[PDB]
């Protein structure tokens, strides 16, 4: 059917990626990257990050697919070797499709802004001190005091999530995890210091107390707010799909990524 | 209907506790402490887990309701000076009851135990080096070399799990948490160190390597197990339910706990 | 002797200071900003470290004291209330000088500039990813991948230090400590992850690998430096003294700070 | 001169041992197993421990040296390959002796046991939770609940202390460190949290607040103390001498057990 591929952008990528579309025009395969239905990443996370975003108004019609050619490749299922093996195996179809949550952050201002997170939506001050109030479905649970916080999906608590001490969590688990960055722990300030996990439908609203300008980074993409009320968090409504053809789980792409491979 | 009441057992426990059965004496109530369906415990957390264990062959039966009269009392949803107005609602009905997850140890040897959890299953070793190997689904994910492991339900997040760095998790969430106890992590020996939340029907089991006999501790009852060839972790099919009188979410007694009160 | 007060600048400041001057005008005191021989701060220790930073080259001939009016002040010795002891007993002279390490960083281009740290010298990159070769003595020791990096004084192990999960370490010993901000550790990016406490003359040098542009904040003052070659840190030789007029140990200081009181 | 030789005991251990002795017996070298000079231990850290502490009461006459054949060994300096080279070299002697600080342990009753630490010391309650007061230089700094607390030598920050997110500093600082096992948190009991590093003379103190057994464990020899009125601790006036005959750093030791080798 409809497909596209992108590339990181390298030799090794391009050409696979030209392989690749060689492949698939001995099949009833059409090249387009309009309205495609299987969309192919190859490089890194980053890569895969990358096409996410690219086609994130179309995520109920595309199942995304992950070759590695970077260097950790958390994203990926397959090897280059492998890649004429993919070409065949999706030309025919009948795969399974799986499906991970994400989040949905939404920024107001005084205007509404909302982004989709793959991995994670984290927010720090513009240059002062980082100081907001948590409101946990309306109810005031801690004012933060710190370098700033992070809110994952299931899929991003590998990443970022895992370097600030927050908790792995399946993907089929429907939740946001909030993880602390350097908070200010003494005899005045205090906050909760444990990551916090959420299910669906609960909403985590931050809302500035001084300074109301922050960077707001949505997997890795950072953008200045100015004259911000609240940031509101929530599981999204929004899945990503991937096709499988294999058996992968996902604490067995845990293992291989983080113990040994 | 048929009621039963546990005390902590002192002197302010143990007159609450006749106070309430005065008090419950003018009302269709019968004191039942073989098939209650109502559970009351007064005093601590402590209090608690003893009352949720005296009676876990009959949680489908029973709604619990704890009155702190302890220190911290984090299952507790109210205050000894209420217990004259929980008398009266209690006397009613028409509550609403609200359910949490357990979890389930099975511990097999060379024979099987099971245990349910309320808030935490631990193993340590009897006296040598703890070292087991970590199976999740039948897939070797780690060995780990440590102090011991902690798997939590949902409620217990806030416990045990917490002091060792674990994230607390919502009870609506059907899962487990898996956190380690100070791990050896050099160039010979890792684990994953982060937190790991299973979802209903994940399995974790624990292998051993060389040593066979373990302290295995649910829920601070700590049991020595001989011989053992399998410990195993899982979601319960099996929930606790709790009388809820008036609206008091987890995150705000989760606030109340730890930031403020 | 010659004395100087700087004020945090509200009203509460501005007069404790206007009164502690007209009192140290019934003593052999003169008001010199120029060439003080005691620099008192009136103010949280943010106005303390900008005091310590605004004679950070009289050091040696210099005592400072601080009063705390701003919320936490954890370099202060005296409340406003003991303004007035404060002035006569300073004025007698015959106090003890206590001295505490400090922090050198250089900074190397393609020219060097130094900075000394009373708190922390800390590093990010200017927008890119942060990635630095860690080199220890001349030995490489790691390459870190994450937020930054952080090196504190002794006095320092209480601030930002502490919030990255550092040591508390007492300010009678000749020591820097290098913590972490948020680093990448999966099968290919490693870092130690634990604190690092260097002795006098050990020298840790930074040293880029692809991008040579970084935020460099020595106490809080933080500043884009530019095609950067190495960041070298160190015990200083220079050391802050206080001027003590009774026993207020570190111990008792951070447990009134951090504890209770 | 006199010298002994302890294997791990094991094939490879006990026959490199016969061959250093052999070697040994073509020099001025006397085998002497009750007032050595030189002390090799052939085996693990752990073989190394058990020969610290089976001569800890002649360690100002004596050098040890560390050959390794058993897994990590971080306070080896050989591999068994160079052991011909380590005899000819030790031979002659005029090598360099460097010196690492030591933990003293007391222990009070109601009579006082002391024990000398290289490693570390800690200390669990018998069978109940672990409640004591902690007191420094004789001000009561926090009362701690949790598993248990551990105090470690510089050269014992690389082990225990590690694990339990303490800090790793340089052997030529004179210090210890006190780092927490899983603290209770929350509004009603509260903890530093923080390691805490000691200099020379300050002495930490653990007082009792019910239960008075504790399990106390140096170099992870594990004894039951009963009716405990006080355990102090503070760094030994003794040290460890090795024999060196080569630069191998510190931190580069700490490089080689955990980031690559
Ligand atoms: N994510 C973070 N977490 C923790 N600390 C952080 C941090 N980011 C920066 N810092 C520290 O801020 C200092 C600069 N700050 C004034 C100084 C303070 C100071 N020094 C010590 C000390 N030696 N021991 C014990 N408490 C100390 N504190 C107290 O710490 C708080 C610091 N306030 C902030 O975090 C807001 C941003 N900072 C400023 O506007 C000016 C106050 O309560 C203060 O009384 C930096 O130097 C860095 O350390
Ligand atoms: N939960 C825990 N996590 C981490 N360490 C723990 C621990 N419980 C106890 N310990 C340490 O065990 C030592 C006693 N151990 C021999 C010694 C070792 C040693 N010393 C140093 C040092 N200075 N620097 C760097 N690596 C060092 N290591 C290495 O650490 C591992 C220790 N092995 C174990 O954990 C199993 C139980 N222990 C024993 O049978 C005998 C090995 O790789 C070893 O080469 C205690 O003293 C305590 O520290
Ligand atoms: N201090 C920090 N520590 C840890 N992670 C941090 C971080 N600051 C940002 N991030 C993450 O970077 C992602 C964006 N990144 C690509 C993506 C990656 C990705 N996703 C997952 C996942 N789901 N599970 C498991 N490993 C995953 N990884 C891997 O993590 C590394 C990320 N690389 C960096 O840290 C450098 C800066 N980042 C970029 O240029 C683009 C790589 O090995 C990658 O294969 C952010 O989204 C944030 O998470
Ligand atoms: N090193 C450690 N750190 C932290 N917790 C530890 C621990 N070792 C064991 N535990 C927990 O003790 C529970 C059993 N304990 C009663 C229960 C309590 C309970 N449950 C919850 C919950 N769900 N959320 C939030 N706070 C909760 N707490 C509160 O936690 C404290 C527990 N007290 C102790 O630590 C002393 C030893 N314990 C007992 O005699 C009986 C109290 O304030 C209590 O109100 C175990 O189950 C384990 O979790």
């Amino acid at each position: 059917m409809k497909y596209m591929i992108t590339s990181k952008g390298d030799e090794k990528s391009d050409l696979l990626r030209l392989n690749m579309i060689a492949g698939f025009g001995e099949y009833d395969m059409e090249y387009d990257d309009v309205e495609p239905e299987i969309v192919i990443s190859i490089g890194g996370d980053g890569t895969f990050l990358s096409a996410f975003h690219q086609y994130e108004e179309r995520l109920d019609e595309i199942a995304f697919i992950g070759i590695h050619t970077g260097h950790l490749g958390f994203y990926a299922d397959w090897r280059p070797a492998e890649a004429d093996k993919l070409v065949k195996l999706l030309a025919k179809g009948e795969y399974q499709k799986v499906s991970y949550p994400l989040l949905k952050t939404t920024v107001k201002y005084g205007k509404e802004a909302t982004y989709l997170a793959l991995n994670e939506s984290t927010v720090k001050s513009s240059g002062g001190p980082f100081v907001v109030d948590v409101v946990i479905n309306d109810i005031h649970f801690e004012r933060f005091r710190g370098d700033g916080l992070c809110m994952s999906t299931p899929s991003g608590t590998t990443a970022y999530n895992k370097s600030l001490g927050g908790a792995l969590m399946h993907p089929s688990i429907e939740a946001m995890q909030l993880t602390e960055m350097a908070s200010i722990n003494n005899r005045v300030y205090r906050t909760i210091g444990s990551p916090l996990v959420f299910p669906k439908h609960h909403v985590v609203s931050l809302q500035p107390v001084n300074d109301k300008d922050f960077q707001i980074s949505v997997d890795h993409l950072s953008i200045l707010h100015r004259d911000v009320q609240e940031i509101r968090y929530e599981v999204s409504a929004k899945k990503i799909h991937f096709a499988r053809f294999r058996s992968f789980p996902f604490w067995r792409r845990v293992h291989d990524s983080f113990i040994e491979d």
